[PDB]
DNA sequence: TATAACTTCGTATAGC
DNA sequence: ATATGCTATACGAAGTTAT
DNA sequence: TATAACTTCGTATAGC
DNA sequence: ATATGCTATACGAAGTTAT
DNA sequence: TATAACTTCGTATAGC
DNA sequence: ATATGCTATACGAAGTTAT
């Protein structure tokens, strides 16, 4: 680690990449290095045939191709960056990468995704909460509604400002991200209650949501956000909720995460007949391919034949 | 052709590739050889001067773009498989592909596509055979019916077993599909009277569909499906039933053939305005730019401008 | 110029680019060939690091990333052309063009596109004209409302001759374009008022859109056109007539412009719920990346979720 | 004449 | 999220008629 | 104290 | 049908307050 | 027998 | 606007039953 560390330390502007990127660099670097070691290789500059077994290694512990890629994209970078060739222009590497990938399309292994929060979902939850006169629930069936209505990601939703609010056409809310946001009538109630009782409006630049302890009392700010974590935990609780706890299969997505709502709306809108370009406006995406991807999973069945065969549409 | 089979005979697992890639890889090999032969050129490994002197040669015998592609692309494979460069990583292959093309792009070449069976043309049909007596009527009108609803490809409905279909909404069937298609009331009706009149029912791992001789003496079967070519007859004799026999000019599409309905369907959806992922899931598409393709030839023409100004939608 | 131009006069069929091409591909060859001059550098053949600064040169000036990509591209022709390696093949020129991009991907530049005619602005331009009995009145609003209901480009719009125009429906018009294009009935009836006052009828050869000089007299022609600069400036007098004239801040945009209204009535389908096989249908695109990037801006937001949220549609 | 109302051009840049 | 190729518009300015 | 209700982290992997 | 790059979430677990 | 009504095939080419 | 890979249909013709 120290090592990896260290040795990095430069790319002299860290903001040249973002925290994120470097915290993958390190991890994969860190991943990579232990490799070496252990099997007695250079960790730096890196031997194509080592990165090939290394990738293999990857593969033949379990790890999905999304995974290899990313350590792959990594290593590519420190050479790249330290102006080096790019193991993945190695023929070696080329071929892994092609062989690995074919062996799971083959496989059947495919890219997972979170379980969906739909209408469905949002109704029972509101059936479940909107009665509560505990903070806790009042904060989070209104980041639930904020999640499905507008579709932002969790990391966009925990920094929104109160001062980021403004209302449009029948007092709905607008919520301005770095792009607007509307909210229904019904929605806009949820969130507002949230506020009157959270006490986040008495400084605009206060964050929308906050921490509420085990007392119940909230805990407004500007400077501190709640952690994606917390928000992500929101959705696990919400589960919970109606579920009750989950199974120890270990594997992910058992229950609702920090995208569940994103999924959920999109199959709501595209189940709903809705058009391309409004899905795109509602999560602001900006390529088809991308936002026909994201809906790769569908799960209600349309009919448009059916409806089209029984002229009733 | 024997030095051509017994040659390859190997790629250990015939497994790895599709019996209708190996019966591709077979013809263009035959071909290749027959004009090193003729020629005196070396088969292989094969010399790039000599694959780019073999595609020209397709070119200048009227063959397609994606012909052409086709001889390429087995003869990469060959290469490839065997571990050697790919005819295509030379400058000479490189640049005749893509002369050969521009020379088309221009020439104003396309791909053609299948006379659409659209909802007019199923009308049509349906008011000529819906009350027909007829086993052969019966059976075809109902694999018309299932064709143009669910847009199966020919080789999926003659793979479809009476233990695939089940019911919904109204009685309306559903065929299950390695995916779940619904059919309309109508052509519900239309599939449980072949159903009915055949006997398949008689044993669930029956193939929905199946031959009838010349004493309408219908055979179900659970080991025999109708072959392909048969569903193509269905489509053909159906476009004989109501424009008579087709000229001689040796084309291509004079008569519906097995993508008739899927093509036509697709366009019927369009027209009608029905959404992109709606779209997509009627014919279990994932690919956005391969749907649009598919639709490359809307056939009605929306005015969709008109309806704005009109605000007459 | 000369030696530029001198030069250059071969490439056997001028034939074998378009007009437009060879215009570009001189102005480029002028600009390398003044740069080379007094950099004192080889204009041909080009030598990398000579096109690598070259490029810098371009983008230190202030010129767009497609700029660069064109000077860059009418380079990499000539040298494939006189068949000689790209420009572009080369590691120097790889990498600045790379280097360019993401310094501007970064900086937020980003292509602008043509300030939208939507149907407010036409209903608005109507109010004000419908009325008028001047000849460049009732020429340029019929002008506008073929631009905004056809969505066809000015060098289009330009070419359509008398005889290319038909009825349909209702007695709406249908101008065939090498496709076929269909007006609404309000314009058709403004096409039809231009027509009947200007003449153009009486030969129909005669192109649709002619001038119209100070005398007020029209000028039928079947041999010339109005110029798409023409066609750009009525759009220009339109903008100036309901706001003005423009600051002198220089930008391109900031009145209409020949885009301006295949730009606007794509938002207009887009924000309507207008499906994108129709949209496509009413600009002629056949490419789903192509048609939803050139609707990046869409300019009115649709609340689909609120819509949904709400039930109400 | 003077001028509107164009056309022609050349560099810059969007869109298929 | 993405590069590279050909063809179109953007627009100020200079040249052209028929007034 | 114990605890809820967080935050911080690191490996794994989806999505723009 | 498709590769490769950067940035985001997924989630168990270990650390942190204010009860 | 002759024949319909298939199946099998092989070259050509569309579609995922 | 775009190349390249694998798998499917297109269709005339020759072979196969059960009449």
């Amino acid at each position: 680690d120290e090592v990896r560390k260290n040795l990095m330390d430069m790319f002299r502007d860290r903001q040249a990449f973002s925290e994120h990127t470097w915290k993958m660099l390190l991890s994969v670097c860190r991943s990579w290095a232990a490799w070496c070691k252990l099997n007695n290789r250079k960790w730096f500059p890196a031997e194509p045939e080592d990165v090939r077994d290394y990738l293999l290694y990857l593969q033949a512990r379990g790890l999905a191709v999304k995974t290899i890629q990313q350590h792959l994209g990594q290593l590519n970078m420190l050479h790249r960056r330290s102006g080096l060739p790019r193991p993945s222009d190695s023929n070696a590497v080329s071929l892994v990468m092609r062989r690995i990938r074919k062996e799971n399309v083959d496989a059947g292994e495919r890219a997972k995704q979170a379980l969906a929060f739909e209408r469905t979902d949002f109704d029972q939850v509101r059936s479940l909460m909107e009665n509560s006169d505990r903070c806790q629930d009042i904060r989070n069936l209104a980041f639930l509604g904020i999640a499905y209505n507008t579709l932002l990601r969790i990391a966009e939703i925990a920094r929104i400002r109160v001062k980021d609010i403004s209302r449009t056409d029948g007092g709905r809310m607008l919520i301005h991200i770095g792009v607007e946001k509307a909210l229904s009538l019904g929605v806009t109630k949820l969130v507002e209650r949230w506020i009157s009782v959270s006490g986040v409006a008495d400084d605009p630049n206060n964050y929308l949501f906050c921490r509420v302890r085990k007392n119940g009392v909230a805990a407004p700010s500007a400077t501190s956000q709640l952690s994606t974590r917390a928000l992500e935990g929101i959705f696990e609780a919400t589960h919970r909720l109606i579920y009750g706890a989950k199974d120890d299969s270990g594997q992910r997505y058992l229950a609702w995460s920090g995208h569940s709502a994103r999924v959920g709306a999109a199959r709501d809108m595209a189940r709903a007949g809705v058009s391309i370009p409004e899905i795109m406006q509602a999560g602001g995406w900006t390529n088809v391919n991308i936002v026909m991807n994201f809906i790769r999973n569908l799960d209600s069945e349309t009919g448009a034949m059916v409806r089209l065969l029984e002229d009733g549409d």
